[PDB]
DNA sequence: TGTCCCTTTGTCTCTCT
DNA sequence: AGAGAGATAAAGGGACA
């Protein structure tokens, strides 16, 4: 027979016996947890399911699938029962810090680093608990401390850095091998090459680690010479997303993209520095003959939707979709456009599929509302809120339609949505500000922290802001959200 | 196999002018 | 607002006992 049937079996007869109480996972969750942390994850789960969701830990079931779901989650979850109540008491974290810190592979390796470094990285080097949190909350964390408490000296004084920048390095997968490599080629690449420690900052974060900078080293003369870039779109494209597959990709396809196609190697760079980038790269070489033919796309449009975090999805889900959305939707080739060029267009694309007749006759939107909503980045998140929210936003709070799809229709809408739900009460009944003022603040990328700031303010007046009124206040929340007001406080 | 650590890619949210 | 930066997740490889 089959070696895992033994295996499997366990899984499903442990499996059925939590969706019931306390935890009651649907097959979603279920699926994840056997996927990432396997049969024995599953079987910690269940053997620890009462310590976990009561007293004293009182846990959600959705912060113990966040634990449960990684390579050593048995462990993790040992470990958290452990020592939550000891980094929350001993070391000021909050229980939300502590799951953060525990959602990873080799969670326990991260809480006992944790533990038995925070108090050495605070004193000894002066980082925040906040930035030890950081550094921690990623695969790897235990080495990343590690490598923190080790070469923060050295990095800061003969390199150069400062405190926030080794942090920045650190607060990433593969942490410790970003900094040893920063070590040894901040060097070259600042003298030999003319970049300043920030850039090499910004290769090191993000995702690129040591691979984006030794393909920075190893790359940039045979781009900047014979392909004629700039150190700085060099720096772009191994930066954001990147990295040393963007960059070696760029190498390969950047004559074959202009020459054949005709694009700008401004075009190329831009469809190059994203996340996936060599991805994206790749599927335009190869769609964009199949999208334009037949007097159909435009190239800058191709360009446009390939520009983006996922660019790759979203093309092939343009090249799929884009008939039935004209035809059985109505939608202009345009629009398809417009809702396809954001991060995670193919998700936008997939949801205005799925959910354009149901918010037009089930909730009485336009398909312009639809659109407008779906083209902003996280657009299905928006579309999906929007639906769930439209009906108690307006007869429970007052609001139009018109304001709900206004809130809606930027980053975030969805976190913007959530919480004028949750603030819009406490802001007008108890501090008097009027809706049309909520909503406004509210109308913005970063709309949810705006609205949390201005709430602090009023529940927890800050000195540093009583000299302005709650209108002006409104006008500099509205002007530059959260960062204003926090600018504010700082004066 | 279970665990730890690293890399790439995709998605979502917020910032910065 | 449009571009950059930051957060978080998902999935696979290497490594080791
Ligand atoms: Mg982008």
């Amino acid at each position: 027979q089959w070696s895992g049937a033994r295996a499997l079996e366990a899984l499903l007869t442990v499996a059925g016996e939590l969706r019931g109480p306390p935890l009651q996972l649907d097959t979603g969750q279920l699926l994840k947890i056997a996927k990432r942390g396997g049969v024995t994850a599953v079987e910690a789960v269940h053997a620890w399911r009462n310590a976990l969701t009561g007293a004293p830990l009182n846990l959600t079931p959705e912060q113990v699938v966040a634990i449960a779901s990684h390579d050593g989650g048995k462990q993790a979850l040992e470990t958290v029962q452990r020592l939550l109540p000891v980094l929350c008491q001993a070391h000021g974290l909050t229980p939300q810090q502590v799951v953060a810190i525990a959602s990873h592979d080799g969670g326990k390796q991260a809480l006992e680093t944790v533990q038995r470094l925070l108090p050495v990285l605070c004193q000894a080097h002066g980082l925040t608990p906040e930035q030890v949190v950081a550094i921690a909350s990623h695969d790897g964390g235990k080495q990343a401390l590690e490598t923190v408490q080790a070469l923060l000296p050295v990095l800061c004084q003969a390199h150069g850095l400062t405190p926030e920048q080794v942090v920045a390095i650190a607060s990433n997968g593969g942490g410790k091998q970003a900094l040893e490599t920063v070590q040894r080629l901040l060097p070259v690449l600042c003298q030999a090459h003319g970049l300043t420690p920030q850039q090499v900052v910004a290769i090191a974060s993000n995702g690129g680690g040591k691979q984006a900078l030794e393909t920075v080293q190893r790359l940039l003369p045979v781009l900047c010479q014979a392909h004629g870039l700039t150190p700085q779109q060099v720096v772009a494209i191994a930066s954001n997303g990147g990295g040393k597959q963007a960059l070696e990709t760029v190498q390969r396809l950047l004559p074959v993209l202009c020459q054949a196609h005709g694009l700008t190697p401004q075009q190329v760079v831009a469809i190059a520095s994203n996340r996936g980038g060599k991805q994206a790269l790749e599927t335009v070489q190869r769609l964009l003959p199949v999208l334009c033919q037949a007097h159909g796309l435009t190239p800058q449009q191709v360009v446009a939707i390939a520009s983006n975090g996922g660019g790759k999805q979203a093309l092939e889900t343009v090249q799929r979709l884009l008939p039935v959305l004209c035809q059985a939707h109505g939608l202009t080739p345009q629009q398809v456009v417009a809702i396809a060029s954001h991060d995670g267009g193919k998700q936008a694309l997939e949801t205005v599929q799925r959910l354009l007749p149901v918010l037009c006759q089930a909730h009485g939107l336009t398909p312009e509302q639809v659109v407008a909503i779906a083209s902003n980045g996280g657009g299905k998140q928006a579309l999906e809120t929007v639906q769930r929210l439209l009906p108690v936003l307006c007869q429970a709070h007052g609001l139009t339609p018109e304001q709900v799809v206004a809130i809606a229709s930027h980053d975030g809408g969805k976190q913007a949505l959530e919480t004028v739900q949750r603030l819009l009460p406490v802001l007008c009944q108890a501090h008097g500000l009027t809706p049309q003022q909520v909503v406004a603040i509210a109308s913005n990328g970063g709309g949810r922290p705006a609205l949390e700031s201005i709430v602090a303010q009023l529940s927890r007046p800050d000195p540093a802001l009583a000299a302005l009124t709650n209108d002006h206040l409104v006008a500099l929340a509205c002007l530059g959200g959260r960062p204003a007001l926090d600018a504010v406080k700082k004066l």
